[PDB]
Order: C-alpha cells, then structure tokens, then sequence
C-alpha cells in the first residue's frame, strides 16, 4: 500500500539563526542572551558555542543549492533580533536587514517558499539588561522589531510564526536555569510566559493593521500525554502535566483562557498572578492556522511526593527504542496529539513546524551517512501524519527538524538532527541518505510504507 | 510430587549492613553501638570485628553480577543510620545517601526489586551517649532519618521494612547483654522494647504523612512454641514463653495490646510501668504485610525452677538433627507458625524477610562447596512453606539469610548462613551449590521435593 | 493454469565472443588475455582452447538460419575488441569491424533484434602488458573502441551491454587467478573492479554525448544469498556475501556508492583505497535498465573460522538436485532476487541477460537429444520469471544462456549450456528438444507450467 499526502501539501525543511548562522558579533550585530549564555563556564556542553556554528551567514548559497537539490518547497528559518536592533530598540542596522532580505530573494528566485520565524530565543542582551522578558516593555519592542521586517518582506513571505516553544524560553530559561538567560524563579517564569504570548498577541494585531498578504500563526512545544494507568488518579495526573506543559499555551491562543486545573496547582503553592482580562483578548487574537513541534510522547503516573503532584512512568518507557537525545520512539503518539489539537480546538489549520530525530551518525568508509534509523523514524511519524489527514485533520505543511546538522542549545554540537551532515571543523556538507530518502518522499509526494 | 509457588511469587535472599559492608570509619561515616562493641575485648567470638566483613561497602557492583547470576528477584538490606546521621540526628552526610541511592538504582537497573531495612541494629552510638532506646528522643531521630530516606528513595522501592527482630535487640542487647550495647537490666529491656515498637509506629504514620506509593512492614524474630506434652501446665508454660518472646512485639503491632499472661508474669516480679494508651495506638498502625525471620522451633516444658516458670525441654530436643548453631531441625514447624499467623492476627498478607541455616563449610579438593545439608534444609523448609500457601496462607515471599557469608554478631564469622561462600582473608566469593540450587528453583519457580 | 508472458516480451538467446567464434589469429585479429591464458598448461580442463571453438566466424549463416528456425526475437552476442583493436588502441583493423557489421545486418535483415555486449573478457593481449585493467589508462581505451562501434552499429542496434559479470573477471581472474589473465592479488583484484565500472560510466557518458537511439545498461553476475537460518549472526553473514559479490556492482552502478558492511570487510584486512569521488558520479551515470546473469541460488551460514566471516551452508546445499555443475537447481530463488532488484534500487527496468543450464547430454540412437532435465530446468525457472511479473516486476526481457554448446572457460567444452548441440570435431548443429521446446514457447507466447 503506497500512502499520498494531499497534492497542495507543502513539504518543508526548518532550521534557526542562532544554531546556524555564526558571525555572532559580524556586521554590527548585537550581543544576545545565548552569545552571552554560551560564552560562561558550565551552561554549554564541552564548552561548546554558536559563535560559529554552520556559519550560514556566510556559506547560505551552498546551502540554497543543497535545499534545491533536495528540492523542498518551503525552508522555515529564524530572523535574529540582533542583527536587526543590536540594542533590541533605537537605531536600525540596516546591515541586517539587508542579509534576511537578500536571503528570502534567493529563496523566492530558486523556487523555495519562506517560512519565517520572528523569535527563535535570541533576545537582545542590552534588553535582558532592563529585565527581558519579565519587563512588560520587551513586548512593545518585539512588535517595533516585527513591525519592520514586516514592512520590508511582510507580503513576499507567506508563513509567519511568531515565536519558537516559549514553553521551553520560560520553563527551561527562567525557573530551572539551564537554558538562557539562564534565570531559577518560578514567578518570573510564569509573568514571563503571560508576556511572551502578549507579544504574539501584538505581533498578530500589528500584523492586520498593516495588512500583509500573508499567514501568521505561532510554533509551540506539543508532546501527547498518556496516563500510566486507566485509574481516576493518573488519567487526572496526566491531565494537569500537558495543562502545565503544552495546554498552557494552547488556550489562552485559540481559547482566550488558562487552563484552570493548572492554575490551581500554581496558587496551591502560593502563587497567583492578576492577568489584565484585555490581554487574554489580545493573545487570543484570531490566526491563521496553529503550528507545533513533535519528537516523542510523556507517559505520566500519580506522585504525591513530587511537589507536581504526578511524574514520568519510568516503568512504561523503558520499553521503547528512545532516540540519542533519550526520548521515546513512539508514531502513533503523533496521530492522538493531531485528533487531540483538531477536536477541542475546532478542527483548525494545523501545521508542524518542527519533527525529526536525533542519532548518532558516522560518516562510513563509503565517504556517506547510511543513517537508516533517521530514516525508519521519519516514515514511521510520516505515515501517523498521512493517517490523521485521512481521518479528517487539516494538517496542511510538514517542516523536518532539521535542513542542517546544528548547535543543539545546553547539548552542544553533541546531538545531530540534520539529514545534511556539517563538519564542524571544516564546514563541510555531505546530504545524508534520510537527506535523499526525503528528496524522493517530496517527489513522489509520499512513499510505500 | 513436584511443587510450583504462586506466578507472582517475589523470590529474594537478604544481608545486614554492618554484616557485609565494613569501611566502618569511611565518607563520614559515625561510630555505631556494633562498632563500639566489636572493639571491646570478651564480646564477639576470637575478637572478629564488621570493621571489614565482606567488604560489600566497595565490592557491591561483583555482588549484584552474582545477585543476577542467580537471578534472585528481590534483594533485602539494610540502610545504615551513621553514614546518614554520623551524630544521629542534624548534619545530613550525602555521601552515605549516595551509596545507597546509588546501589538502589543499580538494582532497578539489572532484574532486581529492592527491599529496605531502615534498622538493622546499628544505632549512632552519639544517640547511645545519651541513653540510646531507653531515650525515648532516639524515637524521633529514628523517624527524622526515616524521612530522608523515604524522600530520595520513597515510591521507586517497594517493600519497607522499619525494624529487624527488636525482640533480639531488647533481650540480647539490653538485658543479657550478650549483643550491643552491652546492658544488663531488666526495666532498661522492656522500655526499650516499647521504644522500639513507637518508633515503627512513627515511621509508619510519617511513611502515610508522605503517602509513599509502596508497602511497609516490620521484620519479627518468631518460632513456634510446642508443649512438651499435652497437658494443662505444658500448653500454658508455652503460651506464657511466645507471649514474653514473639507475641510481645506481634500483639503491640497487630492487635494494639501487649500479652496479658506476659505482663502478668511482669508485676509477679515487682515491675508494672504505665504504657501511654496513646502510643499504642499508634504501634497499632495498619501495615501492608506482617514479615518474620524464621530458623527453628521450640520445644517448652513446666518448670518452677527458673525465675519465668518453663524451661526449654532438653531431649525432646535431643532427637532433632541440629543446625552449626546448635538449633534444632524440625520443617513442620514453619507450617504451623505460618497457620498461627494467619489463624490469629486476621489473614493478614505475610512475608519471610528471613530464612536460612548455617552448616560449616568447606572449598573442597574440587575448589567448590557442596553444602548438601544447607539444600536439603532449605528444600524441607520451602516444602512446608508451599504447603501452607496451599492451605489458604497469604504468603507472598521468601528471602534466603543471606546472600553472603557475613558477621555472625557475637559468633564473629565462625557461622555461615551464605549461599556465596566468602573467604574473609583475601574476600573472593565463591557461589554455593545452595547458590546454584536456588538459581534453579527461582527459574522452575520451585523443585521436585 | 496456462501462463503467458506481455505481449512486448523480448525473448532471446546469448553467446560470447571467444566462447563460440573461433578463428584465434584470423584476419588481423590481436592475442587477447584468454588465447594466452589458454595456450598455457594447467589452466583449461583437458587442456582445451577457443582457438576453434564452433567456429561461429565462418559458420554464422547456418546459426543465423537455426536463430530464425527457432525464431528468438533477439541474439545477444560479444564484439572480440582485438578483431576491432589487434593492440587495444591505434591502428583500425576494418577486416574485424566489416565482419560484425556484416553479422548484424544478416540479423536485421532476418528479423531478429541484435543486442552487443562490448566487453566479454577478451581485453587485447598488448593491454595486458601494459597491466591491463590495473592500468586505469585501458578506461579510456575501452571507450576508444567503444567509439567506433557507436559510430558504426550504433542507431541500429537497439540493446547495449558494456560489460559482462565484471564480478568473475576481478575475482576469478585477478584474485583467484583461475581465470584469465591468471593474476593472484586481492589489492589488484579490486583496483580492477573499480576501473571496471569506471569504463562502463565512460562508455554510458560517450553513449550520451553521441545521442544513440538505443538502451545501454551493464550485465551482472547475480544470485540471491539466504541465511542458513533466520538468526541475526546468519541473515547478516549472507548480507556480506551478496555485499562482495553482486551489490559491490549493483549499488556504485544504480547507487553511486560502494556497500559499507563489505568496505569494512577489506580496513578489517588493512585495505582502504581512495575512489576518487568524481568516479563514482561517472559509474552512477543513469542507464535505460539494469540486465543480470543468473543460474543458482547461495545458503550462506555463519563463520569466525572463514576470514570472509561466513561459508557455503553445504548441510542445506546437500538437500536439492545438482545441476551438471554442481550448483543446485532452486527455481524460486529468481523470484526474490527479481523482487529485491526490484524494491533495492526504484523499480528499474530489468533484463535477463543469460539464464540456463548444463546437463550431461547424449545424442541417441534416434540421433536426437532429448535433453528432460535441461527443459524441466528453463521452465521451472520461467514459471518464477512469470510470478514476479505478475507480481509488478518490470522485467522486459528473457535470454537464454546458451544459443550454442560453446567453451565454458576453465572447465573447457566438458559442460553444455547449448540448446543446440555442437559436436567440437565436425562442428555440426543437432537443435536439442529444449531448442525446439523453447521454439514453441517463443509462438505461444508461454507454455502450460
């Protein structure tokens, strides 16, 4: 049986600035919180940076060549705020701008469809300086930012997003601390998730006052989260995890609303927060379709000891192959997620910003990456995606995280998700066999499962 | 006729901490009772000290490769206090939590289930300076430390066993004082017995407190108590000895009592004490399962010589094979206990922390130890535990004293109740043919008697 | 059940150069490596040689006229490159060219369909003293000499092979050295294997540069290789041995890349050698099909002994009827290998270069060869040809190996793969029954199995 996505259905590629680009103080660009969080001792594998990284900045040619070679349809990038506003507010370093609008012509000129992405995590330090994210005045400053690549490439890009897993931004960067600008207060995290959506909220107001021709919508951390048991406790347990995690984002975009039972866990512990009722009316702001990031699934259980309440079921996941980042292999964790966004959220225009894996590659004495468990992973997820859209979802694009082998944040370089593979020494790029596996995937516009 | 256990039956063999770990001055390690004890001239056979015993403390990595090698589905230990508290109650020493975090997860990690003592008799002798279990403050200490542990290593271990064999504690260490600490009063023995009990009983409501998602217990030291004939004074002399022995410690904690007909005998020699109502209600505590160390039976006469009016009865047991230890064989024993548990105390769940004998070994000609007399102990003793679980028993396991040969307490190292011989010189392990034997009847999941 | 073939189904039958021509030093005609090799003792069964063979040079009309009695729609046939080049390159000898023009004339003015192989062992003698294939200047030779058959036979001839079973030529004639030129270095023996290919992709980029109006591919020596049993040390011995032997052709052709899992193989030995990478994209160069030669069927098992890491699985081998040959008779075993060339490299067009078999054939009292086995053989292996088309094969053609009883290399003319016997003495044609058979199987169009 040969599967066939939909004949409109964009094939993708994604990749962000700070994992790529390089040239981290070149051209007048402005120092951001991960220059500056990878630059101190104990944050960055091996003492790993993204000074560097695949120094697309200056080699975006050759890779353009290798995108077309492959032949996608669309390559979701991100836009440095940096590059644009080094102070993050004030002076325009049109140098800038002219490299993401000279790439996009390029994009446009080789038959490629861009995806920007405006936040990619890669906030200007002068603003981290007056608080970041925490100050309120970053979300007024992200909307000047967006206002001017919107006036420049606004109609000529198609797909917006505006940010890139502000789940992970708050969580991972702002209570525990591991990611930049490297902050440990539970408070400061939550004000600071409020005010990254808000900043969507004005990005998509400013986005129609303006009135591009274009999509816009935002890229959020998505996982499925199963119960460990069908028992009232832990179908409860897992209920108040994805409430926490993904949900928390989900419906105050798409519902005007937080979820309750997770607002509840946080005021159990002494912590409630007054959103202003005008703001859940601007992150609610209609979009264009909504855009996620899969790579595994949670299966959470009862723990009345874990201050959560709940934790992983370590017990069920140590039955899966679990990929080199540690995660379960899981496809139909996929599908429930796809049937679970299009039932309580009004079967709305999905995309998938980001899927893909992680494994260990070599290159063999063939000179080529035979990295056939990329490849058993991407068919295995690709045909749970084919799966929903017969079963009714509008899952209209597919992104592959990622084009290019890239700096995997607090990992390092010790972690490839690219199907192209990158010499870090050398800057060299040889397309791995998932690279020409998707090639042909892309061309027959699916595969024989 | 061959024998099957339940499906779900959870095989195990058990060690103690100061018996096998040694490094007893090592990573802040406090001095213990045993420690102290040890050091002392006329208290262990030939003054054999646990300073080093089988060194299990370094070497445990070789000892779950053996555990494994057997394949043994649970192993039963002991968490040492001193390496937690050195001073029994304040300054928290990681290292020693370390360890046995560290060798918890090694278990979880090969086949293994852990089983955790959290006394094994080695009291801080900080807590001993001021009186020790007499002191009814060590109470606390002991639920401060049990806290700690139920913190790191709560829900991921299974079955908790508060106390080993206080019964031994009370009698040996604390009125015969032939164990440590070496006292010989009678009033010191019966308080500290009551402070023992408490001290399960405040484990166990902090255990609820918490609400641990596993199983608690107590680990008794019980026989049965034959008459020497069936007659009025014969019957009751035994009733009266089982009351002073187990049913002291099995009343307290079951029925929320103490023996009437003990306490009686306690008043006749001057002595009564009020026993706060309170506490004992709290020692009453419901407990997931009732556990016990079983070895052999006895056989009590009439006697108005001896201050406790019965006696052993000399030869009736002297037509018994013994055991090394000069106890008598007699398998059916363990039958009827099992049949007493159960009849009184209301079928409860029962397990055996403790089963085994100990018979001078030897490395034969054939550099191995055909310990024949230990196998065919174990499998007269493993019949009768079956035929019991036939007759309606609710007993869901056995663990094999010991895994190791080990400190024998006050008989130094001259008694080997190992499957795996160790040779206490250079400390090289040598599986028993009892080792193997067991091997087999854990993978059969019983034997052809 | 009657079976019947497509409609556009080519049948045919194949013969060599120096297997059936004869005329060794006739008419300019340069030594090749195999007059030299079989002029020398101890090389050929019974010391036989090409020198006349059937003597096909002269006798051709009367082949032509048994071609079309049988009526094979196409004759695969080898051009002796020192007929075309006496010293491999230079000097034109037009006498060898006027020949086999002649030859394919009498062909295309007989209805049949012409189908050449340019190389089929017969590299000039002069080369050879030169180091032959090792000498990667003989890549450019071949594509001299195949220049001037392009110009003269090219339109008019609708199916190319540039090489035969390059995989017996290094192997057997430059590892084994029971081949000609007789060389024994397994370094040598794959410099050769690679320079091999190289000169098919110069012949295919000539082929293409020149816009000839006929299909070029590469015949290749191919059998399916099955596991002794269905262990994971078994499926991978025998994935090893097809690695050495066919796919180490198939993937550089089809794949552009050598097969890793036999790369290995060779740095296990101390061998690596740099293939310059552009090669491998000339090797690659896309070809109208891919064509095979198969007869048998390998059981590959296990073998640390074997430095190879596998071995012959005899103990199966030893349960099937054995062709004059020795290799077993396995009918299905093309099925599969028509189903993985199929699913391993995009549904390609497939031909059957040679199939065929040698059995001990008499010429009766009735002067007839009634030859069962030999027609058993062809249609047992026929009905699977069948299967897999049915089964969604693209396989286009079917050539039986051979037209004529020939030389059979190092066995001499000791072996008979004719479906027209030729006594070596008279050299008089006697069409066998499966000349005839095959004859009404070419009518019908198939034959009831």
């Amino acid at each position: 049986s040969k599967i066939t996505f939909p004949k409109d259905f964009i094939w993708g590629s994604a990749t962000a600035a700070y994992q790529i680009e390089g040239a981290y103080n070149e051209d007048g660009k402005g120092e951001s919180i991960w220059d500056r969080f990878s630059h101190t001792p104990g944050n960055i594998a091996d003492g790993h940076t993204g000074d560097v990284a695949c120094d697309h900045y200056h080699r975006y040619e050759e890779d353009i060549k290798i995108m077309k070679e492959i032949g996608i349809k669309s390559y979701r990038f991100s836009i440095s705020w940096p590059r644009i506003f080094p102070e993050g507010t004030g002076k325009l370093n049109q140098k800038g701008l002219d490299f993401y609008k000279r790439l996009t012509n390029l994009l446009l000129e080789n038959g490629i469809m861009p995806a920007i992405t405006l936040y990619h995590w890669d906030l200007p330090q002068k603003l981290q300086d007056k608080g970041g994210w925490k100050n309120r005045d970053t979300t007024d400053y992200f909307t000047e930012y967006s206002e001017v690549i919107f006036k420049n490439l606004g109609d000529i890009v198609p797909i917006w997003f505006t940010h890139n897993e502000p789940g992970v931004v708050s969580l991972l960067g702002h209570f525990l601390g591991i990611h930049a600008p490297g902050i440990k207060d539970l408070r400061t995290s939550l004000e600071v998730s409020h005010n990254l959506l808000l900043s969507h909220g004005k990005a998509v107001k400013l986005f129609r006052e303006m009135n591009i021709d274009a999509q816009i919508g935002i890229a959020l951390n998505l996982s499925y989260h199963y119960p460990a048991s069908e028992k009232a406790e832990d179908i409860e347990a897992a209920e108040l995890s994805f409430s926490l995690a993904g949900r928390w984002y989900l419906d105050p975009v798409l519902k005007g609303r937080y979820p309750e039972n997770a607002l509840k866990l946080y005021k159990k512990k002494g912590i409630e927060l007054s959103f202003p009722e005008d703001d859940l009316k601007l992150i609610s702001q209609p979009i264009d379709f909504i855009a996620f990031n899969n790579y595994s699934s949670e299966f959470i259980k009862y723990d009345p000891s874990s201050e959560s309440g709940f934790s992983p079921a370590n017990s069920i996941l140590e039955k899966f192959e679990k990929t080199d980042m540690g995660w379960i292999i899981y496809p139909e964790g996929l599908y429930d997620l796809l049937m679970l966004l299009d039932r309580d959220y009004g079967k709305p225009n999905i995309v998938i910003s980001e899927n893909g894996a992680a494994f260990k590659d070599e290159i063999g004495s063939n000179g080529k990456i035979e990295d056939t468990k990329r490849i058993q992973y991407l068919k295995d997820y690709l045909t749970q995606a084919h799966r929903a859209i017969q079963d009714g979802v509008n899952l209209k694009a597919y992104y592959l995280w990622s084009l290019l082998d890239n700096f995997e944040w607090a990992y390092g370089y010790n972690k490839r998700f690219g199907i192209v593979h990158v010499n870090f020494d050398t800057l060299e790029r040889k397309i791995k066999d998932s690279g020409y596996w998707y090639k042909e995937v892309i061309k027959n516009n699916g595969f024989l499962e």
